[PDB]
Order: structure tokens, then sequence, then C-alpha cells
């Protein structure tokens, strides 16, 4: 059937309706609603947040022609913990391992302040000896063990995000931390060599590092697009709103590559007076803040104890639309750099990476467990 994801963002709630193909996802509809009901990745006003989510499901329904009733929810990398764990289940007869057995051994891991939301297999072990990655259709005489990666989140976040969404008359079939979702926007080589995803949104910037095909660790920083706007507003002595517009229209994150011929007029906040500015002027502010964010990212990587980023950097999210971000980052790092943008029609904006990869995740577990 169809897969419906919901990304409850600080700038906009995003919903994608997709269909699973052998080698991909066919997107058949989207919904997007900007709201002030979400701040810093979390619900700021329940009622307003409910309205936006409800409205977005509506938009997604009308656009896809589907009667959305069940959805997969992405969860931000806040109050999150990643760790290892293993579990084993016993058989009392020769058993050909299928999806149900895998679901059961992982389930046990998903057995106080937090709640396990994702449990993915690193490797499986049949009858205390044969170690394999895919144990399907093979025979076990005694057992099936799993060495899994585990993501858990603070109960308060989970409980409130689900309640808010289910208050719009829909069922949350499953939850997917963005820590696991990003695994899907990376190529096999990136996930192997050791790659870092950086999603710069509005209030939150998220970081997730994958290595040897698996998620190693992740975290989030409270510095992103809004902060870029704030500096612009302060610098050009103009309102937040106007600063937001010039950021989209003339924004550039690399001063040297920023243009001078590009000019625009901005009204002042303290006087009827108006002032002229060049893109290079605007870029002074944008580069400074984006640079800071990246330095914040490097600090996260060190605390996480992750020097060495062999697979390169993948930058995505709404602020990734900013010109000069690739230049800026590669100008301060030796490893490869790229901006990820979903390829499907209608969601070809970096802000859609979370929503679309949430579907990739639902599909992955669909194929794993079925
Ligand atoms: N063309 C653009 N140029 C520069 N910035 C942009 C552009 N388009 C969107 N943005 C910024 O992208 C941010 C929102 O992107 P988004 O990835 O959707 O964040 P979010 O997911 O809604 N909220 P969150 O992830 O919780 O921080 C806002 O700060 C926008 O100003
Ligand atoms: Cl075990
Ligand atoms: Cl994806
Ligand atoms: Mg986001
Ligand atoms: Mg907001």
């Amino acid at each position: 059937h169809y897969y419906v994801s919901i990304d409850i963002g600080s700038s906009s709630v995003k919903t994608i309706v997709g269909e699973k193909f052998h080698n991909g996802i066919n997107v058949i509809g989207t919904g997007q609603t900007y709201t002030s009901g979400i701040k810093n990745g979390l619900i700021d006003d329940f009622d307003i947040a409910r309205q936006a989510i409800k409205d977005t499901i509506k938009k997604a329904s009308i656009a896809s022609g589907v009667d959305i009733k069940e959805v997969f929810l992405k969860l931000p990398i806040i109050g999150t913990e990643v760790y290892d764990e293993s579990n084993e289940i016993d058989f009392y007869e020769d058993t050909e391992i299928n999806g149900s057995h895998i679901e059961k051994v992982l389930e046990g891991i998903r057995e106080q302040e937090t709640e396990v939301i994702n449990v993915f297999p690193i490797r499986f072990i049949v009858d205390k000896e044969n170690e394999v990655s895919d144990p399907k259709e093979l025979i076990a005489r005694h057992s099936l063990k799993v060495e899994a990666g585990v993501i858990a989140i603070q109960k308060s976040i989970l409980i409130n995000m689900i309640k808010c969404v289910e208050a719009c008359g829909v069922d949350v079939l499953d939850v997917y931390s963005d820590a696991y979702n990003y695994g899907s926007i990376l190529t096999a080589t990136e996930k192997e060599l050791g790659a870092c995803v950086i999603d710069i949104g509005e209030d939150v910037t998220q970081v997730a590092f994958y290595e040897r095909g698996e998620l190693v660790d992740a975290d989030s920083i409270e510095m992103a697009g809004r902060d870029i706007t704030d500096d612009i507003a302060q610098g050009l002595n103009t309102s937040y709103e106007t600063a937001e517009k010039v950021k989209h229209q003339y924004g550039h994150a690399f001063y040297d590559s920023a243009s001078d011929q590009d000019i625009f007029t901005v009204e002042q906040v303290d006087s009827d007076e108006t002032v002229q500015y060049t893109q290079k002027d605007l870029s002074d502010f944008i580069e400074a803040r984006v640079e800071e964010i990246f330095f914040e990212v490097f600090d996260v990587l060190q605390d996480l104890g992750l020097t060495k980023v062999n697979g390169g950097f993948i930058v995505t999210g709404g602020s990734a639309n900013l010109l000069g971000v690739k230049e800026l980052l590669s100008d301060m790092v030796s490893e490869k750099v790229r901006i990820h943008t979903p390829s499907q029609m209608g969601i070809r904006k970096p802000e859609f990476s979370s929503a679309i990869s949430t579907i990739s995740s639902s599909i992955a577990f669909d194929e794993l467990l079925d």
C-alpha cells in the first residue's frame, strides 16, 4: 500500500505519501504547513501544532487522493541515546529463519526515563556459531542471536509527539529517529568509509555519523537557519521577516564568491529611512553564522569521539538551499563535501530529506521483518 511520513519541523510540518518500488520510492503527494507551533524541534503550543499537522495531512491527502489514516513519524535527534545491545531467542525444533523470527529477537531488546524507538541489526548469529548479516531462510536448530544498534529517546518527547499527531485522527504505525533515517541518504561507500550527515534546519542542526554501513552516533545543535536570519536582521537593522526574505532571495554563504552587483533595498526598523545593500554585505553575516554552525559540528564530532571522516560530509536541510555552503565547508575541511537533495519530483529541496528518508526507513523494516 502507501507510506505516509510526517516530519514535524520547527519551520514547517512536512508530509510525503510514497509508494515502494523495487529500487526506490515513487512519491505521489506532499503536504507542507509553516507554523509557529513548533520550536527547537519540539511542540511549543499543542493546539497550534495539532492544527498544522492536521492541515498538512489534509494537504497530503488532497494532493495524493489517498485517505491518510496511518503514518510513520520521524523523531528529532534530541534527548536521544545510541548504544549497543544483543538478544537471543531459542527454538525447540529445526526452524527456517524468516522475518517473524527477526522481529522477535529485535523485539526483546525493545524490552526508564527513555524508550527504545529503533533497534536495527548489525549482525545475526545462528546456533551460537554461524555469524551472518542476512539469516533468512536458513535453518537454526537451537537459536538466533542478534547484535543490534539501538536508539532510545526521552519518554516526554515520544509521548507528546505521538499524542499530538494522533489527535489529528491518524494512527502512528511506527517512529523513526532521524539518526537512523539519514543512513538512507548516504551511498554505500559513504556509510562504509565513515560519513557525517549535517542537516541544518531552522532551530535545529542535526549530526549523524555512519561507519562500516552502520550508525555510530548522532546529536543536535541549537543553532541553524533562524540564527542566520537573526544576525541578518540585527546587521541590516531590519525586521526578522524582511531578513528572512533577503536570505532566501539574495543569500550566499561564501563571501569571496558573493556578488557586489547584486543589490537590494531594505526598510529600517527604527526609521522610515531605507538602506541599500549588496549580496556581499549580506554574505558577511551568513558566512559567519554558517561557519560557527560547522565549528559547532566539529565539536560534536570530537565529544562523540569521532575524528576521521573518511567518507565525507553530506549537508542537507532547509538552510542547505543557501548558495556557497558547499564552498564554505570544503574551504574549511579536507574531506569531500556535497549537499543532498531528494531526487523525486515535488520534494527536490533539502528540507525534505528527513520526511523522504523516514519512508526509506519504514520500507527497510518492512522488508526486514516480512
Ligand atoms: N532558499 C533558502 N535559502 C536560505 N535558507 C532557506 C531557504 N529555504 C529555506 N531556508 C531555511 O531553512 C530553514 C527550514 O528548513 P527545514 O529543514 O524545513 O527546518 P525544519 O525541519 O522545518 N525545522 P528543524 O529541522 O526542527 O530546525 C529555515 O530557517 C529557512 O529560512
Ligand atoms: Cl544475547
Ligand atoms: Cl531517502
Ligand atoms: Mg528538520
Ligand atoms: Mg517555528
